[PDB]
């Protein structure tokens, strides 16, 4: 059975709720992004209308084989009427594809369900800027002060440099990225372009990319492993065992790998400053893990709530255990106090 914090009172529509059957009073289910904890139960004998975004739909019908006719795209930044109801989706500076959905309800409320989302001063600027928000359902993944990471900006720019000045001292390494998921695109395509290179992958991954409406891909990317010196592999894979096993597989083109497993927050993070990661090395393997991630810090997600200033907040990350429940609830308040609504 479906839980409160994926419905949306006064309509028919549910949000990332596929793994509980047929909801009762359903006319219309939304979908945030194409990752698996979210759309959990969808497949090709789906039979009710899905709304989402273009990329999400690409990945709905190649991916998971959902028939056409119950695929609903809907464009960004752009009011839609949905069984009666008005819809505006943003992005959600997730992975690609994930939005945010406002909905303008019957009754006057306004409620935006952020998705899975990494807040920006950007989303300042969009169509939130002009009205007021009664609900928000929040994607809370990292509502406490001990969870810091860099910018973005700031892990590619490690990894680059990184990449560029191993193969530079070696033209006989090979680099290696991690992936489980679609998301975090931009490490592996970074690399690759500073070494000028195609990424190499699997037939698997490569149809997945290619649903993503990524500008000029035929030039980045690449089923044909051996013109490649950037591999993809299941993140699995990214361990000694697994990369002494893939050179070997390479014909002894290389004598050397530099791994990058991108994850989100680790406890490192507490301690050490981009600047100065340090990788785990056994003999001609290296691997760096990376904290590249596509959820708001604290202090980003504080700074979006208390400008957004929503007169209720529905968490929808770390639900499961009461003192989650309690300390994210202390933060909500004190957060209101400090900025006065
Ligand atoms: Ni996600």
């Amino acid at each position: 059975t479906c839980p409160f914090y994926k419905k949306i009172p006064g309509t028919g529509f549910t949000v990332d709720a596929f793994q509980y059957g047929v909801v009762e009073g359903c006319t219309a289910y939304f979908l945030t992004h194409f990752h698996s904890d979210h759309y959990a139960g969808l497949s090709k004998h789906f039979t009710f209308p899905v709304y989402c975004s273009e990329i999400t739909g690409n990945l709905l019908k190649n991916k998971l084989h959902v028939q056409e006719q119950y695929i609903h795209p809907l464009p960004l930044d752009t009011e839609c009427i949905v069984n009666g109801v008005k819809v505006v989706l943003l992005d959600a500076n997730h992975c690609p594809g994930a939005v945010m959905i406002l909905f303008y309800l019957p009754n006057g409320t306004v409620i935006l369900h952020t998705g899975d989302f990494r807040a920006d001063p950007s989303m300042e600027r969009s169509l939130l800027a002009d009205q007021k928000v009664h609900m928000l359902y929040l994607d809370t993944t990292y509502c406490s002060p001990e969870y810091t990471f860099p910018s973005q900006q700031e892990v590619i720019r490690f990894a680059i440099n990184t990449a560029f000045e191993a193969v530079t001292l070696n033209p006989h390494a090979l680099v290696v990225c991690g992936t489980y998921s679609i998301g975090k695109e931009k490490v592996f395509l970074a690399i690759a372009d500073v070494l000028g290179s195609k990424v190499g992958m699997s037939q698997e991954k490569y149809k997945t990319l290619q649903c993503l409406n990524i500008p000029e891909i035929n030039s980045l990317i690449t089923t044909d492993m051996c013109s490649s010196l950037v591999h993809l592999l299941p993140m699995m894979q990214i361990n000694f065992k697994g990369l002494q096993s893939h050179l070997k597989k390479c014909g002894g083109k290389y004598n050397q790998i530099l791994a990058f497993r991108p994850t989100g927050w680790t406890h490192s993070n507490k301690f050490t400053r981009i600047a100065d990661v340090i990788p785990q090395t056994k003999g001609n393997i290296s691997i760096y893990g990376i904290p590249y991630s596509e959820h708001s810090s604290y202090l980003e997600m504080k700074r979006f709530v208390q400008w957004l200033k929503p007169q209720k907040i529905i968490p929808t990350v770390n639900v499961g255990t009461w003192k989650s429940r309690s300390t994210m609830e202390k933060y909500f308040r004190e957060w209101k106090l400090e900025a006065g609504y």
